[PDB]
């Protein structure tokens, strides 16, 4: 009995094995931008993924991964409210059923088609492990989609899907930009969370852009038809697998423009 989203093992169910989901800085949570005050102590945020070398892409059942070499200093997040170097690790979706849901964060109250976040760990901390031990030992970079234009950078993401339909599934995935998934814009909230799924831990910095990106119906439509099941079982579609707003507690949320 595995945590999931359905109606026995989904987001209502985590605190049950993982307690920290009723915790003082869970994420996602509604972005209310008219409370979202802006932050002059913010510095620049630089988003340099020009040496980024993705190796892999894999099924794991709750969504899919874009993996990435983080043993050289590579892709790397740094400025805006973070202190220090954040190497990239990897970049998921969260998606829904229909184009009116699947985003984790939310604007206003406002849910996107789908949510992109960009994975990285504080390099002070020397790897991964260290850091999701650590109260800033990761920093996620939150990008919204909505239904309309196609993605041109998302197309190579979505034509190796089908090699990939069910839990445990990978394949090569190299030579992958992730810049062609970045809007023009990168105005963006930043508050201190965790983790969206179990082990929903608290290491989190979040930082959401403003400017949602555009995919087509048939990319969306091409997520949804992933499998939350492994191969020779039951077809379960991998679709709704996004976490509610959680209480935004005793947090502020920044904004980096005025
Ligand atoms: N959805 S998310 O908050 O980016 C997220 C959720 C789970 C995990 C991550 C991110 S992780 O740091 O790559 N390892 C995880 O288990
Ligand atoms: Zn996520």
């Amino acid at each position: 009995h595995h945590w999931g989203y359905g109606k026995h093992n989904g987001p209502e169910h985590w605190h049950k094995d993982f307690p920290i989901a009723k915790g003082e800085r869970q994420s996602p949570v509604d972005i209310d931008t008219h409370t979202a005050k802006y932050d002059p102590s913010l510095k620049p945020l630089s988003v340099s993924y020009d040496q980024a070398t993705s190796l892999r892409i894999l099924n794991n059942g709750h969504a899919f991964n874009v993996e990435f070499d983080d043993s050289q200093d590579k892709a790397v997040l740094k400025g805006g409210p973070l202190d220090g170097t954040y190497r990239l690790i990897q970049f998921h979706f969260h998606w829904g059923s229909l184009d009116g849901q699947g985003s984790e964060h939310t604007v206003d109250k406002k849910k996107y088609a789908a949510e992109l976040h960009l994975v990285h760990w504080n390099t002070k901390y020397g790897d991964f492990g260290k850091a999701v031990q650590q109260p800033d030992g990761l920093a996620v970079l939150g990008i919204f989609l909505k239904v309309g234009s196609a993605k041109p950078g998302l197309q190579k993401v979505v034509d190796v899907l089908d090699s990939i339909k069910t839990k445990g599934k990978s394949a090569d995935f190299t030579n992958f930009d992730p810049r062609g998934l970045l809007p023009e814009s990168l105005d963006y909230w930043t508050y201190p969370g965790s983790l969206t799924t179990p082990p929903l831990l608290e290491c989190v910095t979040w930082i959401v852009l403003k400017e949602p990106i555009s995919v087509s119906s048939e990319q969306v439509l091409k997520f949804r038809k992933l499998n939350f099941n492994g191969e020779g079982e039951p077809e379960e579609l991998m679709v709704d697998n996004w976490r509610p707003a959680q209480p935004l507690k005793n947090r502020q949320i920044k904004a980096s423009f005025k």
